[PDB]
């Protein structure tokens, strides 16, 4: 597998990456990002967000700042766990969190975090301009339906879908101040006007869930999870755009992920050419433990085929995650091309997993 971004070699002297995000772009490009954790592994630090662009399948790559922390605290300032989207138009979005103090982003402070946004940038030349960052928190000008308890909340960590007729949907997760206490829910946000504004779907039926994805499935949202403490990834699906959720039977609790607190997994459809929808999962097996994370795995269900079991597919990373912070990963499915960016030993590696999906698709 190929370094993608290398703490031992690396433009910026960063000591660690981590949060890698891939899109396959229709032309072939490839467009990836990452943290840049320029003092160590830590969440709570001085972070910005690089890009990494390949135009000949990954062979080379060209890297740059995709986004800068606000600058305020050298120490703490931070945008950080990237969600992306490509749009109906060959948009390119990335939305972040941003802060700038020290302390978990959901459980620090009982109301809104003062410090805390979510910035949002987009690119029309594939990648290569970004436009200034727009923030999405500052006023209620943007982001439609939140939540009046919020803390704070931000991307699913990975990338977001294009309904049909091309309403933007992003994974979110979201911190509220419930009874005393702060608890954190997946939900989604949408846009219909390009990513210029969105409006905030409802949470999910249970609290201790965060970053995830969701996929389209026939008008459907179907979310694949991390729920934390459970053992496994839920799946929840709506019917009605994010309003209401229920349980999702045939992947809740399927992908099983170890003791401890559960981890980012990416989730992600894609059409066979015998016309069967299929999704697959990345996410480690974590067989040794809370935040080792061993073995990151790829799993495949095919929704139209329910009674046959989710099948791991292959594992592109089969080795013990770093402590300190591993185990995240990201697929991208394009024009039957099928690849991945993840976390290994505090760089990024990037694997090309088209013949995997060759397999699949028998032929
Ligand atoms: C913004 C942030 O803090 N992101 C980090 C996230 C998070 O702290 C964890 O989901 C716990 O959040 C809650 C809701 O309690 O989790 C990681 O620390 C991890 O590797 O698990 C890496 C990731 O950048």
């Amino acid at each position: 597998p190929l370094i993608l971004f290398n703490k031992d070699n690396n433009i910026w002297n960063s000591k660690y990456f981590r949060i890698p995000n891939i899109q396959l772009l229709n032309d072939g490009t490839i467009l990836t990002f990452s943290d840049i954790r320029y003092n160590g592994p830590d969440d709570h630090a001085y972070i910005d967000i690089a890009s990494a662009r390949s135009t000949d399948f990954g062979k080379t790559w060209s890297y740059d700042i995709a986004m800068k922390n606000n600058r305020i605290d050298s120490t703490y300032s931070r945008v950080m766990d990237s969600t992306t989207v490509i749009t109906n138009t060959g948009r390119i979005i990335l939305i972040a969190g941003s802060w700038n103090t020290n302390g978990n982003w959901a459980m620090t402070t009982s109301t809104r975090r003062s410090d805390w946004s979510v910035q949002m940038i987009y690119s029309d030349d594939n990648g290569l301009t970004w436009s200034n960052k727009i923030d999405l928190t500052k006023d209620s000008s943007k982001v439609k339906n939140q939540p009046s308890n919020t803390i704070g909340w931000l991307g699913g960590v990975g990338s977001g879908i294009v309904m049909d007729d091309g309403t933007i949907v992003m994974p979110a997760q979201i911190s509220l101040r419930e009874n005393n206490e702060n608890n954190y829910y997946s939900l989604i946000i949408y846009s219909k006007d390009n990513g210029e504004t969105w409006t905030m779907g409802n949470k999910v039926p249970n609290s201790n869930t965060s970053e995830n994805m969701v996929i389209e499935l026939d008008g459907a949202l179907i979310m694949s999870t991390r729920y934390d403490y459970s053992g496994y990834r839920a799946a929840y699906i709506s019917h009605d755009l994010g309003s209401t959720w229920e349980i999702y039977e045939p992947l809740n609790g399927k992908v099983l992920t170890g003791k401890g607190s559960g981890c980012q997994g990416s989730f992600i459809k894609a059409t066979t050419s015998n016309g069967h929808r299929i999704g697959l999962i990345s996410a480690p097996k974590n067989t040794k433990g809370e935040y080792i994370r061993d073995n990151i795995a790829v799993y495949m269900i095919d929704f139209d085929d329910l009674s046959k079991r989710v099948q791991e597919i292959c594992i592109p990373y089969p080795k013990d995650g770093n402590k300190l912070g591993g185990g995240y990963s990201c697929l991208s499915f394009k024009n039957s091309h099928l690849s991945i960016v993840y976390e290994a030993n505090g760089n990024i590696e990037y694997q090309d997993l088209t013949p995997y999906y060759s397999l699949i698709n028998k032929q």
